[PDB]
């Protein structure tokens, strides 16, 4: 059957206390997929879902995680082309509204009524989750579930990111916190896109896991004091494009100083009450573009999935059990998160 | 002839004193026009420059203006294609390397080596003045060179900038200082581009104005205390495009909170020490983009004169003597310059 | 209530009689609406589906038109946001599968299951007439329906190809065939996005109307022995962009003639078993784009419509009755259509 | 010094007999680089050139050649930033106005005064030769010259060309003839912008060649009958990108029938007489594209040489001598020529 209780890990209060408990099995709405959450991705966005550390406010009680990859055990009875059986994606954008002008466009994810899976809307920290199935993720079949779980919000992000700074194969791509959990797979799409991948990130296992998915330059930013002139000098005026994976403003700022004249620096961290304040007259005179970046939408989806089919990018997983969640989030705040954890909602 | 001696506006330290005296009249090198310099605008970079608002540092001795429409009584050696007698016009790229990266590709004002009229070269505050052939302006014969000269920093301008705003027919652009000198023509170029423009500012003059040159919602930020949410409305949900051609900070922040989720602030004012201190959560979760933008190329001067020579847009001058340069200046700094200031070098 | 009869006009095979008869009212699927199609536009893709002139074929028997304007007077369960009363049109693209590639992309039209108004599902030559709620237009209350039509084929395809061509505002577009109805359209459409508009048509009433619609040059094709000449000299180099709203492919290929160097020939017109013969030589040396252009998806829909809501595009009409279809076709094909016809299905 | 003789390849009427003679050693322009020639690519372009296939006339006598490699023995006055000793790249576009519409904006080969080695400029096929020092390639110092000559003409044009069909990573790319001079450094661009390559070539050493650059799919158009049906399953679709770098016309007219929808057909061989007939119906239901693409620009020739650089590109090269060129012509109409072939024009 589909079973009646099933485990999750949920929190009534934001930074209050995330419980493993046995909660009850959600019911596919009309257009929803009922999704056995095999393995979910953890994102730093969970983290500051918990700590409450953005604007929005989170559904509570919530079940976080927006990165489950799991087989569709039931479906909606509007839902038109799934099967049960098949592999389904729970992203960060559970569902949109699909008529709004920035849907239509193709903009979902910038959405007013955007459903948001781990926000506002019992995500994939839990045995089973439900999905819209219009934006639930299409994974083939014969897929490693764990691995390709941090591609569907990590991997998708990263992805619509490279493809925001407008860069051509060849340009220099700085990623700021090249080592953690976007940051290591915003590598390897960038070296699959063509461009020269920058990475700064510091910390035990950085460097060398970004040296590992195949990166050219590491500048340590723990070791670097001049962060700004050293990816002025490894890139030879600046970064063409540079994505902000870090969850510090400070590498945000820096990113808005060691970017090339007519370069974009894609902002895809969301610290906490972080500000990118750019001076004004350095960004006129090299007419530099500061680009936010929100999760992908079904074409970026797609394409991202594709390359993670041909083998082409391969996020650092460890893959624990969801009984650990409250260990990896005190390991994600301090920095020693070195690619993606992912959780086993079995163990 | 070419006389000896000359009239111009020079100061010899920031913020001193501006004399109008007799100078020795430039010798155009090898690649340089001299252009009898008829008529000048008054750009808010001329007072930038003698305040030294900005962080690059000015040509002392200095003559400032890079607005100067005029005739080319004398040319270099190498000059080619170009005639004694011929339009010519001084704009801010005095001339740049033409060979670069930037300059290949096209951006010939993010250059390292770009000479900039009124600030590291005499510019067009005087009767005589010397501009690379490559560079200057193509004025075409029987224009009104009064009429003409603002669109030689301001036109070009706000041209580029509107199309550094990705905007498309239809879509909302707020023109952020819309009476300004940039700004009234901002206006019209917008409109003639297809948006709808709407425009705020505020003063003696600056509401008549801007219905003059055909904008369509103004909101005035000195009665308008909510001016994020009175531009929310307008606009249905934010302008698609914003234009930053203030000379004030809190209108840079404000356009960042203003402006549709997947919009584009493009920062044209470069207001003394400011800086674009954008909310990284309202920039991400709205993919807003914050494009700095500086003076076009020359398709971009082009394509700009064209718009002016078609009767498109008309910038509103007034036309005083260059005598008078000093008590514009400080009529410029209190907002009270309603469009364009022009001055006659001849009086 | 909704009758059960209704009067429509249905052929049973390709170029033999069109009835005006009384046909079954439609049942709406889940998903669609039923459209009490109080006026349509009659489009010359409806001409091409009758007399069976493209490639495809169509769903005998058939009752042609894709140019619905009415109001939803039944919906399915599956529809959602949609009112009884609402303004609907039925455009060319009754609806896609919105989950193949293309779709998600944004190219609904260029889709291999896209469910087709007038030729593989009964159009708009009808008085009931049902259409994929995610693919109607959602027309705005208080508008004349009769003057809407037009726009939902004709309007928003020229509104995509204007947007097909790369233009920019100032650049020269000429419209090959511009008293027609997509061309009569598409010279406003143009204007109003900021293009030098050059109109290409012949024979009685085509000049007047493109000079009343607002067309800046006209070329009459029937007069003009040398076409490519006149739109070498009009545009000074050639058109930046050509729209071949045409039914010749002759005019298909002089447009790629009279195209400027770098610039973009749009085909929108599809004639009986027209080919684009385009020589290499010129096309490469020129870099010249032959670029196809298909009706428009739901985004271009909501902005060609918002154009005409602003009043800037007004396409001629001429309200005949619907009875009156058989003797339209024959004024279609002979080039006598000045403008766009419009039939009352209630006459 | 610099000789007064020099041995050239000179044809004085079109396919007339090729004389490897000695002719006098051109003069350097006040704007114009001499260049030592050591190594020269030989293009399909130059046996274009002799048996005049293409529409515009060549400056008989004529000495051919655009690809050359050489060392700056001398300048013009008017030559600023050069060295005598620099490696200096002769390309197809000698020079340019560097005034007219298309030159400003970036489009410097589509421009009417633009001068052309091998056609309308006494090319490389000869042991110094002069070139505008502005459109002169900047090859960096310690660079196999015979190894860099075919990127001058071969590797500009397909990198410009597959930056022309608008793809991205992962889109399928066919390039047509994909073994021969153009079409052996395109699939090692594109596979180094991140295209997967498809390849259709054929004859004695063609798919070895092909599997050799690091090519994805080859379809073999000598043995396969149906080149558009294996190249619809291939790609899945169609391929999102062609590259017509052949030099039959009916391979251009395939292209536009396994190009996928919404793809783009870019045009970059030149045959003798071809014309590009596309199925107009088929061109505008799936919205394909035809793009012409000409040499490129200094920005696109530093992107190509800087691929060239980094070691992505390596174009197979049989350096012969340049007594030889005779020969090599009639082995290049006969299809024979597999990867490029570059002559010693000291042998
Ligand atoms: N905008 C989007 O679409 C989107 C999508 C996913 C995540 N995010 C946001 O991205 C942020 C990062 O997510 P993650 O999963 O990569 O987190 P993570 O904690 O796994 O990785 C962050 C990395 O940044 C590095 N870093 C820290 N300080 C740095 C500095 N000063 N300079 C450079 N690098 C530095 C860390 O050492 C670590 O390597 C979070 O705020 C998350 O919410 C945004
Ligand atoms: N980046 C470029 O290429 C470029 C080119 C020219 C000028 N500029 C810069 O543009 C700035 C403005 O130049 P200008 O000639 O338009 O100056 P101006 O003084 O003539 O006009 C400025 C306008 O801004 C208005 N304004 C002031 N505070 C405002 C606020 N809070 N909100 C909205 N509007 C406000 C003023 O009332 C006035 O209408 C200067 O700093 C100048 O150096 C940049
Ligand atoms: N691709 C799309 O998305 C799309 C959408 C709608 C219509 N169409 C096609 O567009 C074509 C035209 O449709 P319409 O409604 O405008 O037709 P129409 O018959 O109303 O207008 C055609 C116009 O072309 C003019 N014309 C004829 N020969 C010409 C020539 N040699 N040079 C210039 N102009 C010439 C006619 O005089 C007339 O003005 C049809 O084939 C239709 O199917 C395509
Ligand atoms: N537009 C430009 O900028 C530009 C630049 C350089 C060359 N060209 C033109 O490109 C053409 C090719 O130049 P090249 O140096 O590559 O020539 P080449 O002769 O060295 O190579 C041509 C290749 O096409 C293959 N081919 C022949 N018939 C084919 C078919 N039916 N299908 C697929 N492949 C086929 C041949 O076997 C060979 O592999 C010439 O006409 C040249 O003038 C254009
Ligand atoms: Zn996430
Ligand atoms: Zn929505
Ligand atoms: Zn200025
Ligand atoms: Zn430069
Ligand atoms: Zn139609
Ligand atoms: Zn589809
Ligand atoms: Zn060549
Ligand atoms: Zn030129």
């Amino acid at each position: 059957s589909i079973p009646e209780t099933q485990k999750g890990v949920i929190f009534y209060e934001s930074h209050g206390k995330l419980e493993y408990k046995d909660i009850p099995v959600p019911k596919p709405k009309a257009n929803e997929l009922l999704i056995n959450v095999k393995y979910s991705g953890v994102c730093h966005t969970d983290l500051h879902a918990w700590h409450g550390d953005w604007p929005l406010p989170v559904k509570l009680p919530l079940v976080g995680g927006h990165e489950g990859a799991g087989v569709v055990v039931g479906m909606g009875e509007n839902v038109k082309g799934w099967k049960i059986g098949d592999y389904a994606g729970i992203k960060w954008l559970n569902g949109s509204c699909m008529a709004c002008e920035y849907c239509e466009l193709g903009n979902e994810s910038n959405c007013p009524h955007a459903d948001l899976s781990g926000y506002t809307h019992d995500g994939s920290f839990q045995q089973y989750a439900t999905a819209d199935a219009v934006q639930a993720a299409h994974i083939p079949q014969g897929t490693d579930l764990a691995q390709v779980a941090p591609i569907l919000c990590a991997g998708i992000t990263v992805y619509k990111a490279l493809k925001s700074a407008n860069l051509m194969a060849g340009h220099w791509v700085a990623i700021s916190g090249a080592a953690g959990g976007l940051g290591s797979l915003a590598v390897q799409y960038a070296k699959a896109m063509g461009y020269r991948v920058l990475g700064i990130d510091g910390g035990e296992g950085k460097e060398e896991l970004f040296r590992s998915i195949g990166g050219e330059v590491f500048i340590d930013f723990t070791k670097e004091k001049d962060i700004v002139g050293a990816v002025l000098k490894a890139t030879d005026g600046g970064a063409h494009g540079v994505i902000n994976v870090s969850v510090s403003e400070a590498a945000i700022e820096a990113s808005t100083r060691y970017v090339r004249a007519n370069g974009t620096t894609v902002l895809v961290g969301m610290p906490a009450g972080a500000k990118c304040c750019s001076d004004v007259f350095n960004q006129v005179v090299k007419s530099i573009s500061i680009v936010g970046s929100y999760v992908g939408n079904r074409a970026d989806t797609r394409e991202a999935l594709d390359f993670f089919a041909r083998g082409l990018v391969k996020s650092p997983i460890k893959v624990v059990g969801l009984s650990t969640l409250p260990e990896i989030y005190e390991k994600m705040e301090k920095g020693q998160i070195v690619g993606r954890y992912v959780v086993d909602t079995s163990k």
